[PDB]
């Protein structure tokens, strides 16, 4: 039609083909993960949301997807991020050890797809899906994202690192999923401290950015929870890179 009833994009094209071939990828590569039936994981994806209005998702809905992705991450070695994806998954590329969401099955099965069903038919809307601002929260990409976080939050041990984009307006931002789930999923039980690695925009390498307002406000709530907060800026990102790639290289 002339018309989409949403406002956010519709459903990746070949979704159900990719999130198959992405989950045989995985599963492939990954020797924990051989156990897992491909085929069960996108009929438990399916059935989260395919009939379902799009704008009435719930966690539960995803429950039988979360128990086929179960993982066992190494809960000491996660590195969650904000508003710098790039440079987060380009720096676990390379250092091989440490996991971000998008490293997990479930992530990883997700990244950079859009999804949606309708009410009352079994079709993906390819069409337009709800937008989690101008349309409603409760759709099935944000629910899948944010019920994905907690757990993955929940998870953690010991030392947990976040990078942050410190040439933002915000460098922490409540309203990111990092600030309004992933902070207030950590087990102080667990956890010891959060490490935040604020990483520097071209050109400005001199600026303590560990004592940005927004910084600090991270660290109120942080020790507030009985967790430690340490904070590093990376002052020239370039350098950063040259020794994440080649931790031999002498000027490091
Ligand atoms: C969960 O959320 C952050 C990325 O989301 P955002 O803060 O950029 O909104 C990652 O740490 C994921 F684990
Ligand atoms: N909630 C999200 O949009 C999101 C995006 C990337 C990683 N983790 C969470």
């Amino acid at each position: 039609r002339w018309r989409q009833t949403w406002s956010g994009p519709g459903t990746t094209k070949r979704f159900p083909e990719t999130v198959l071939a992405r989950c045989v990828k995985y599963t492939e590569i990954h020797p924990e993960m051989r156990h897992v039936d491909c085929q069960s994981v996108w009929d438990a994806f399916k059935g989260a949301f395919i009939s379902k209005h799009p704008c009435d998702i719930t966690e539960e809905d995803y429950q039988p997807l979360m128990k086929l992705g179960t993982q066992t991450v190494p809960c000491n070695k996660i590195l969650l991020w904000s508003r710098i994806k790039d440079l987060a998954h380009q720096f676990t590329q390379v250092q091989r050890d440490m996991f971000t969401l998008e490293d997990t099955l479930l992530g990883y099965l997700a990244d950079d797809l859009t999804w949606c069903g309708e009410f009352d038919t079994s079709k993906i809307n390819y069409q337009s899906c709800p937008d989690w601002r101008k349309d409603c929260s409760n759709n099935p990409v944000s629910v899948f994202w944010k019920t994905v976080s907690r757990r993955f939050a929940e998870a953690a041990c010991d030392v947990v690192h976040v990078m942050l984009d410190g040439s933002r307006s915000k460098i922490f931002d409540k309203d990111s999923t990092f600030g309004s789930v992933e902070v207030h999923n950590l087990q102080p039980e667990k956890v010891q401290t959060l490490e935040a690695w604020v990483i520097h925009g071209g050109r400005e390498d001199s600026r303590d950015l560990c004592q940005d307002p927004t910084i600090k406000e991270l660290e109120s709530i942080i020790s507030k929870r009985n967790i430690q907060f340490s904070c590093k800026n990376i002052y020239r990102p370039d350098k950063f890179l040259q020794c994440v790639k080649n931790p031999e290289d002498s000027s490091c």
